């Protein structure tokens, strides 16, 4: 087994696919993690998730890299067997968006937050295909995501990066924090190097806000968790202002 350094270990419920590891997280819901091994250090896990949507298929991040992408969309293929209509990815970051080549080559729609995509080229990343922008309130504009079935994005404000983004799966009480949402148990709020540390606590907040009455709080770096990963995120944030 892929035990990684950085972010959880594979327990019952979850089966190992190439390099990845894969858990059903509710009967449409499914969550990918991926590892990058880091010089000196090991592998460091994240995660992601795929949705079915009646005939299609909707992905939220991609792999650290364009070959475990294609793992994922191989996994989709064995398992599900249904077409992949768009993948939404979080942030400009190598975990988030290190596989959008496999994506394109592949011809699936991608989306990302405006910001990430004009962030890209500085971050080392490939802009996804489109652009998403959003309401003063965090609000993804509709008209920007056409088409997202149950993917609800909200950007709570700055945090884990400036772009970062959030989803939620409507018709199920799942919602992603991506990065900016640490697990319950976290000692640390992660690399805070292109963080926002003041405005961090209210962003993880407003995610809670956002998606009230979701229970089951999935994000990149731990196993899915309660409500209390937002609350202790933003208790962990409350220290950084
Ligand atoms: O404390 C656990 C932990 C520590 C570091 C990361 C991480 C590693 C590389 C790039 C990164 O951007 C990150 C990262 N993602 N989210 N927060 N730090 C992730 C989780
Ligand atoms: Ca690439
Ligand atoms: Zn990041
Ligand atoms: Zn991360």
């Amino acid at each position: 087994e892929i035990r990684p350094t950085i972010g959880q270990q594979m327990e019952t419920g979850d089966q190992r696919f190439g390099d990845l590891v894969f858990r059903q997280l509710a009967p449409n819901v499914w969550q990918h993690t991926s590892y990058l091994d880091m010089p000196g250090f090991g592998a460091v896990a994240s995660n992601g998730l795929i949705v079915r949507d009646g005939g299609r298929v909707l992905v939220v991040d991609t792999a650290w890299t364009d070959d475990q992408t294609a793992q994922i969309l191989n996994w989709i293929k064995q398992e599900i067997n249904l077409p992949v209509a768009l993948a939404v990815v979080t942030h400009a970051h190598q975990d988030k968006m290190g596989g959008m080549d496999a994506l394109h080559a592949a011809g699936i729609a991608t989306y990302a937050n405006a910001l990430s995509n004009q962030l890209a080229p500085q971050e080392g990343m490939v802009a996804a295909q489109h652009s998403l922008t959003f309401a003063a309130n965090g609000w993804v504009e509709p008209a920007t995501a056409p088409n997202f079935g149950p993917l609800k994005v909200f950007y709570p404000g700055p945090g884990h990066t400036s772009d970062n983004i959030t989803v939620g799966i409507d018709g199920t009480d799942i919602a992603f924090g991506g990065c900016l949402i640490k697990d319950s148990k976290a000692k640390s709020l992660g690399n805070l190097g292109d963080a926002d540390t003041e405005h961090y606590a209210a962003s993880a907040r407003a995610f809670g806000a956002a998606f009230p009455k979701a229970s089951m709080i999935v994000m990149s770096h731990s196993a899915p968790d309660s409500r209390a990963a937002i609350t202790h995120t933003a208790r962990m944030a409350d220290k950084l202002r």
